[PDB]
This record gives C-alpha cells, structure tokens and sequence, in this order.
C-alpha cells in the first residue's frame, strides 16, 4: 500500500470485505471465479499482478524480455518467498503450469495455457504428451523461461490471472485435496491463511515472508460468502462490512444512491451478464430458438426499468470498451422490441411451438437477491413477449458452476469477467474445445476467425477478426447478451487505496489501508 503523506492511520487495521459466496476452492488451479480469484491474489502470487490501477506489473517477475513475442524470459526477485520461508523459484512455475496443464487435475483453467499458447499445450489437454512436454522450463532458480507456439504480443498480460500462480508442490503431494487447509496451506502472496469456515467466513492474515511485506498494511482481512446483496447492505451498513461485494441489490440501491452517494463506487468493469443456452442440447440446439430468446428479452426494461444501477444493453459477449474491440453493433439492437417480438415469435413458430404445445424450459441461477428479480423479470417478459414458460431453478454457487461444467441444463444465468484487457478473453471461451466453455458451443468457423488472429501481425487485422467472431457468435445466438455490467459496490469512507480505476477489479488488500476513523 501506499499510504499518502499526512493520512492518519487507524491503530488497528483489519478488514472485512463481502465475496459473494463460499469459494470453489483456495487451490488455484481448482478455481475460476470472481468469489476465488478475490482471495487468490491476497494469498498467490504470479509472475506478474495487477498494480493499484490495473496495469501488469512485477510479481514474482522483477523483470523480462521476449524474443519475437514467442519466447518469454522472467527474472525471478531473488527474495520471494513462500510462508514457511523457503524461496520461490522458478522449479515451482514449471511445477504448477505443469499441474495445469495435466488432465488428470481437470482445471477449469486448462485451457488458458491454451489461450497464451505455450508450447505443446493441445496434445498435453488430449492426453497425448505428457504434462512435463510444456514448454516452460527453469533456466536457474530464478529464471523461468516460456516458449509459445506462436507470437503472442499480449502473452505477459495473461500472467496476472490465479491459473498462473505457484502452489507448493510439496504441500500438494503430501496432503492431496486437503493441502489448502489452515494447517497446510503454503502461500506466496502477502496474506496467509488463519482461518476457513464454510459458509461463515474465510479469515487471512499478514504474510511476513512476502517479498514486499514492509509495504502492507492491513493486518487481517476477512472475506464472508454472503449471496443476498440485501444482507450485504445491511451488514455493511451496520458496520460489520468495509466493503461490499460487487453486485448490489435492486431492493435498495436508489436509496443508497441519495443516503450514501461518497460511498456508492460505481466504475467501468468489463463484464458481461448474459443467459447462458447449453447449445448441446435439444431444443436449444436450434438456432431458431436461441435467436428468439435473444430477440425477445427486452434489455431497456431490464437495464433501465428493472435494475437501473448504470448498466448499458449488451449485444455481444465482449464488452465493447475492451482495449482492441471495435465491435460492430447487429442490426437486431437498434430495431423496436416489438420488432424484435414478431421475429421470436415467427421462429418459434417456425420451430414447431404453438400455444397448446409451448417452450417450456429451466432458468438456473446462483442463489442471489439480484440474479433473482432479474430472473423472474426476464421470465415474465419472455412469457408476455414470446408465449414461453420458464421454471426458476437457484443453486449454490460451487454447484452452479458445476452443472455448466456438466451440460446439466437448459438456460444459466451467466457473467464473464476478463482476466486480462484484450477481446480473446472473452472470445477464447467460445473455442470448441476450451475448458471454459460452459455454453457448450462448438463452431469451426468460430474456431477458425480466432485461430487467425495471431497468423496476423496487425491489430487492425486481429480487431476485425474479433468483430467477425462476434458476428459469427450473433448469428448463431449461442447466448442471449444481456448488459455489460458496472462494477457498483459500497466502500466505506476510511478504506483506502481502492481506486476503482481497474476495469478488471483486480484488488490486492495488501495495497489497500484504514484511516482514522
């Protein structure tokens, strides 16, 4: 943290803050949400992180250098160290990218070496090489080196990302699953881990073997998993909370907006929230009934008359704003909804629906204050707008996610988040085979317009590529857009440090800090 001239700090300085729900897990390469990730950077440190304001910046990486973009050399600080004091080295990347690539874990996140394309990745996911055929190796102990099949200007951008962290290999072989309990758990970053109740709280507490330690600030921090924005406000505004999570309940929000505007951060994110179809299976493997789910939902009504909390209509999957979309808006956006009604209408007629045989399907969403009200919205539209039934169906959030791993559903509430400012974040999880396509949409033709993009080396060339990937993702309404969020959360007035400059709201508490208060 850094704390400016003539703030007076308050005597104690611990934090709590609101994380949504019970994380999947604190193993890095077990995780993919917004919930984990929050107290993955606290407690794992990569190559490289986000700096106050989101920019990439040292990690465990001082420094490094690239050869032609296809091969990355990271100078490891020769004083990063785990919490049992032993030193970070470059042995523990090559370790743990390694352990994420291998089947046999099944991360998530797989396929994010994927994304980056280190060396050989493809035959590894298919098992046909072995884990240890990646390309990266450790050139010393504090030089790890990483070689891509491809120039990939972006590639250190990725490197922020919890995927990409080291766990402990000797943590990991000795205690299995149960490694990231209190009483094993090593970490790297500038937190530990002290405590870690389900469903009540997860407790961390100043690292002093961190590499920057002297820097930190807050002392212990304390993530809850509380789903109801609604609980959050309240607790928040009781004074348990310092800082919410980021989802705000439709219950309260304008109020808070006139109560307590100084502490209403609202900020760009670059998120998308959207339904989810599983295109696998019947009948939404038929475009005619995505397109016109699409094309009925109505977005003003949600947006501006349901939620109403600074949210802007969506069109596609990437945000617009991404840095490198330059996105070309479908002629179905500026139409009328009644419009867009008639042409639903038609193509469920066209797929065999009528009134006595109607489209009746399930909404699933992770148990939330606000995903709730937006689901019963959507589905009284949908019912008023397209004649169609839809059952609610809410699930905890680990095993939310677990059933759009598994196909087991029809329609999911859905939001992606980018894991580093360029559009193949987003785009990347649309390829057939990526780990993190729980939309279960399989395009050649999709595949091929990314695959393109690093056979250019052009940025103008690459960005109409994404814009035609999108197009093709359109065209195909393999999932229904809904609003590209805002990143609205309370904070109270004595945190400091949180900028909300970051689009990708990658916060560290180890920059953050209490004022007198």
């Amino acid at each position: 943290a850094d704390v400016p001239a003539g703030v007076q700090l308050a005597d104690k300085q611990t934090l709590v803050r609101n994380n949504g729900s019970e994380v999947q897990s604190l193993d890095p390469h077990k995780i993919e949400g917004v919930p984990e990730s929050n107290v993955s950077r606290d407690l794992f440190e990569g190559l490289l992180i986000s700096d106050v304001e989101g920019h990439p910046s040292p990690g465990v990486a001082e420094k490094w250098e690239n050869k032609d973009f296809k091969v990355w050399t990271f100078h490891l600080r020769e004083n990063a160290k785990w919490s049992d004091g032993t030193p970070v080295t470059a042995h523990d990347f090559v370790y743990s990218w390694q352990r994420l690539a291998d089947p046999n874990t099944a991360s998530p996140y797989a396929s994010y070496l994927q994304y980056g394309h280190i060396a050989n990745i493809d035959d590894i996911i298919a098992g046909k090489k072995p884990a240890t055929d990646l390309g990266v190796k450790a050139l010393d102990d504090h030089t790890f080196e990483v070689t891509l099949s491809e120039p990939v200007p972006y590639f250190y951008k990725l490197l922020v990302h919890p995927s990409v962290s080291p766990v402990p290999k000797s943590a990991v072989e000795k205690f299995g699953d149960k490694w990231t309990q209190p009483a094993n758990i090593v970490t790297n970053g500038a937190y530990k881990l002290k405590n870690w109740v389900v469903n009540e709280r997860i407790v961390l507490e100043r690292n002093p073997q961190y590499w920057d330690n002297a820097k930190t600030v807050i002392n212990q921090v304390t993530y809850l998993p509380i789903s109801s924005e609604v609980t959050d406000v309240n607790r928040y505004r009781s004074g348990e909370i310092d800082m919410t999570y980021n989802n705000m309940p439709i219950e309260l929000f304008q109020k808070l907006k006139k109560e307590i505007p100084n502490e209403v951060r609202v900020d760009p994110y670059l998120c998308t929230y959207y339904y989810e179809i599983n295109n696998q299976k019947a009948p939404f493997n038929d475009v005619r009934v995505r397109t016109a789910l699409k094309l009925a939902l109505d977005r003003d009504i949600i947006v501006n008359k349901v939620k109403n909390q600074g949210d802007l209509p969506a069109y596609s999957y990437t945000p617009p704003y991404t840095d490198g979309a330059k996105l070309v808006e479908p002629e179905w956006f500026k139409w009328s909804q009644q419009k867009r009604n008639e042409e639903a209408k038609k193509l469920l007629a066209e797929a065999g629906f009528t009134a006595d045989k109607p489209l009746t399907f399930d909404l699933l969403y992770n148990t939330s204050d606000l995903h709730k009200k937006l689901a019963i919205a959507v589905a009284s539209i949908w019912k008023k707008n397209l004649g169609v039934n839809v059952n609610l169906e809410n699930q905890e959030w680990k095993t939310f996610l677990d059933t759009r791993h598994q196909g087991t559903f029809d329609v999911a509430r859905a939001g992606w988040c980018a894991d580093y400012n360029e559009p193949t974040s987003f785009l990347n999880t649309m390829l057939s085979d990526s780990s993190n396509n729980t939309a279960h949409y399989k395009s050649p033709a999709f595949d091929k317009l990314i695959a393109d993009t690093l056979k250019v080396a052009d940025d103008t060339q690459r960005s109409e590529l994404y814009a035609k990937a999108e197009q093709q993702l359109d065209k195909d309404s393999a999932i229904v857009p809904v609003y590209y969020y805002v990143n609205a959360r309370l904070v109270k007035p004595w945190v400091g440090g949180y900028t909300g400059k970051d689009p990708l709201d990658n916060i560290y508490v180890k920059n953050l800090y209490i004022i007198k208060h």
